[PDB]
């Protein structure tokens, strides 16, 4: 017979990676 | 024939980006 | 039939955690 439709969608990505070092304080 | 099964699940998306800058620095 | 081919790839990923806190004014 046809080959079967496309699978779901896979399930979303991990997190990511942590942000930016902050700034400096304040004096 | 009947069409076939749906296929397999995708792959997980893809990684989030990187997360907002950090917080000020101690005084 | 045959089983069908594999879906498309997921949505993105969240964005991570806070970077860290800055250095000393």
């Amino acid at each position: 017979g046809p080959p079967g439709p496309p699978g779901p969608p896979g399930p979303p990505g991990k997190l990511g990676p942590p942000g930016p070092p902050g700034p400096p304080g304040p004096p």
